[PDB]
């Protein structure tokens, strides 16, 4: 309902992306959903060819279940949070299913913006046929915030942005090294994001600034040959993403 539950689905453009280890331009439908009912809140996205990659963001709030006021200080709410990746690939070999579990809050800043924060423990199903598969590997601190902007051209516009700093996974331990001499893969990870959305009616325009540092996982600089040659990981880096989109919603 559009109460509470909000859908777009969104047509995006992708420059330089770097999760993988050969840099990305890509094109796709997106499909989104943001949910917020005062026990839970809930935003995800799929992302389909111009096979399927999927990423849910459920939280429970802790406080409304164990009906106990754990507000203190800047903390607003606590939530059991969880950030769940699936991708499908092409094979049965190239997917990947990923749970982040753990804590999560609600800060409150005295400003005019919304800020959030998430810890998580996670265990890695299917990666690529990496490593770390099947394990408990690595943590995640989720960082991200929103902060209306103005009114630009009968639009509202309006920043996001939100950060993922992964760290403590087994992975470069337990890979090989490259040609390079280096470690071809990385215990840690950064994935920051900057959001410009302008957003009408319906109709939104949004742009998105990203940076990497050791993007999946990848060690930058490592040397490799998937056979057509050596090559470099560009791991570390900007790229960035349009995206066109439509809210749906009952007047």
């Amino acid at each position: 309902l559009s109460d509470w539950w909000h859908q777009s689905v969104n047509v995006v453009g992708s420059y330089h992306t770097r999760f993988g280890p050969q840099i990305r331009n890509d094109t796709y439908l997106e499909y989104e959903a943001f949910a917020k009912k005062d026990w839970f809140d809930f935003y995800g996205y799929a992302d389909a060819p111009v096979p399927l990659f999927m990423e849910i963001e459920p939280r429970f709030s802790i406080d409304k279940l164990t009906n106990t006021d754990l507000s203190f200080g800047p903390f607003k709410e606590w939530y059991f949070a969880n950030n769940y990746i699936y991708d499908m690939g092409r094979n049965k070999d190239g997917r990947q299913s990923t749970w982040y579990m753990g804590l999560g809050t609600d800060i409150d800043t005295g400003l005019p913006m919304s800020l959030s924060m998430n810890v998580y423990a996670k265990y890695q199903w299917q990666n690529y046929g990496a490593a770390n598969e099947n394990e408990w590997d690595g943590y995640r601190f989720k960082i991200k915030y929103f902060v209306p902007i103005t009114d630009l051209w009968g639009g509202q516009l309006s920043y996001i942005g939100f950060t993922n700093f992964d760290w403590g996974s087994d992975l470069g331990d337990d890979s090989g090294n490259a040609i390079n001499g280096i470690k071809t893969r990385t215990n840690n990870s950064i994935a920051s994001s900057h959001i410009l959305a302008l957003n009408y009616d319906h109709w939104h325009y949004s742009v998105v600034a990203r940076y990497w540092h050791d993007g999946g996982q990848w060690n930058d600089d490592a040397e490799l040959n998937f056979g057509n040659g050596n090559f470099n990981v560009r791991s570390t880096g900007w790229g960035g993403y349009l995206v066109v989109g439509y809210n749906f919603h009952h007047h």
